[PDB]
């Protein structure tokens, strides 16, 4: 799939499952367009967002609704989201995977990028 | 009120000059400038705010990633680093925003104390 | 696979191919006894170290060889290795992914335990 | 010229009380013990060492995050947080290890600065 995003929870040491996620499109107005959403799965991903063809150059921003899954556990966290801002696509098609580790007051998130 | 701290993962070093904006949650929903700044040499930003100013509220605190690794000649991923959170009042009173930076990658953490 | 580990190279957005990895379990007098050893595949993935019956209850430690690592790509790293050290199947069999994210002055690591 | 910093990813806080012992590789490849102490109400722990101790060499730093995470009535899943690292005279002076802390995981970087 050219773009996945995969979850987990440092507090659980488990995926992060049923993980909201927008992903939205800068258009030529210079706003935020919606893109593609999902949930991720009980192994913490989230596939078939996009397609090669409707995945085109642009900058993207991937939000992961961390405030709502830490709240749907019941636990009051720091952030509201956490986004990921990203050209993609710039030098001809690339898959990518965007991956985030949660914790309630912290998180890091890391791509990675690969040439099909 | 609010102290960001920003690092370098690459050269284990203080990410110095970076630009720094931080946005407040207007009530239309669009994000108004709120403060702004570059990171010292020790890589903190100071002086943001005040007590008075930094009601509750939803803020952003937007760091670009993107200009001090190209400034380094690295090329990366992001367009920038977002941090966004609630401001409440029956949490601690002081905020500190930090950041690990790598080319493809961040961290970020909040700690608030009293 | 019981026992599976995960390395990603946050400066080029990519697996960590050919780290070497060391497993390590200690001894009932309290040494590191060795315990299996690989090197992480093109999708910076290491499988095949252990079988359920192999890996018993224990103290284990595995050393994921950055500076090795680091050194290979001709880079000049902050730490010697870096060393995830847990207590394995205490409450019987379960399955556990290691995963560490690497800079050349920084690493995250997390754990990800499963019950078959 | 040593200085160890301790954070808590779950409650957003310095990692208070923290032990944490520093040991430095021996010429037969054993750790032998170098300075201990316990991290302070802002997550430090200054005073390990002086500069004239202080010599090139390896040198592991071993954070008791089982202890800490137990006394939080929280079952963790490290030992403990082990970083180690060669001391370089020809590097700047000055070495913060920094470890960010939760239950299943950790992250540390270093902070080499003059
Ligand atoms: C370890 C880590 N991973 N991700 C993040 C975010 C941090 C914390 C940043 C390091 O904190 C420091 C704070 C003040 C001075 C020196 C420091 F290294
Ligand atoms: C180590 C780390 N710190 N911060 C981030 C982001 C990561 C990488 C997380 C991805 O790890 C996994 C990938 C597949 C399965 C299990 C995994 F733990």
């Amino acid at each position: 799939c050219p773009l996945m995003v995969k979850v987990l929870d440092a507090v659980r040491g488990s995926p992060a499952i049923n993980v909201a996620v927008h992903v939205f499109r800068k258009a030529a107005d210079d706003t935020w367009e919606p893109f593609a959403s999902g949930k991720t799965s009980e192994s913490g991903e989230l596939h078939g967002l996009t397609t090669e063809e409707e995945f085109v150059e642009g900058i993207y921003k991937v939000e992961i609704d961390t405030k709502s899954y830490w709240k749907a556990l019941g636990i009051s966290p720091f952030h509201e989201h956490a986004e990921v801002v990203f050209t993609a696509n710039d030098s001809g098609p690339r898959r990518y995977t965007i991956a985030a580790l949660l914790s309630p007051y912290s998180y890091s998130t890391t791509a990675v990028v690969t040439n099909p």
